[PDB]
């Protein structure tokens, strides 16, 4: 038993819900909340922008400090930091942005480090500004993490849509 309440169920391991995740994590205070990061840790708008305001840019200077020491992330990796007030860990995961050019094929991968970690609250990775089509993220999700994971869709109309969708 896990405190995520309203989750609709789609598998046996993946559940979905209509919420902002900042103020969903910032109720929950999960284990794990996943941020859609690009390589270079920017946080500057979609999720992670949102995220990183949350923090009071907290994120921001630990993740400038992250790539100062370790260079840029690769496309479909990840890597953990703090949670800050919203989590106890972030896990910031890269997935491809087409308005990048970058291979779809990567969004599996970048899923795959989902499975490190037994419950996520997390959200349709390379979905909104990132530019991939948010029905097939959803399907690559499913497909892909083993583990527990709530997903969180900010749009209440593009929610509806994955729901009605779903196979
Ligand atoms: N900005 C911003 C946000 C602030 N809270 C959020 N909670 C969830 N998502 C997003 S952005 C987004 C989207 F619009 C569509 C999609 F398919 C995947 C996404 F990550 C935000």
């Amino acid at each position: 038993v896990n405190s995520f309440s309203g989750y609709l169920k789609l598998t046996d391991n993946v559940y979905i819900k209509n919420a902002d995740i900042v103020e969903e994590a910032k109720k929950v205070k999960p284990t794990v909340v996943v941020n859609a990061a690009n390589v270079y840790l920017k946080h500057g708008g979609g999720v992670a922008g949102a995220l990183n305001k949350a923090t009071n840019n907290a994120m921001q200077v630990e993740s400038d400090d992250y790539i100062a020491t370790n260079g840029p992330l690769k496309v479909g990796g990840s890597c953990v930091l703090s949670g800050h007030n919203l989590a106890k860990h972030c896990l910031h995961v890269v997935g491809p942005n087409v308005n990048k050019g970058e291979d779809i094929q990567l969004l599996k991968s970048a899923y795959e480090n989902f499975n490190q970690h037994e419950v996520l609250l997390a959200p349709l990775l390379s979905a909104g500004i990132f530019g991939a089509d948010p029905i097939h993220s959803l399907r690559v999700c499913v497909d892909t993490v083993r583990t527990n994971v709530y997903l969180a869709v900010f749009d209440k109309n593009l929610y509806d849509k994955l729901v009605s969708s779903f196979l």
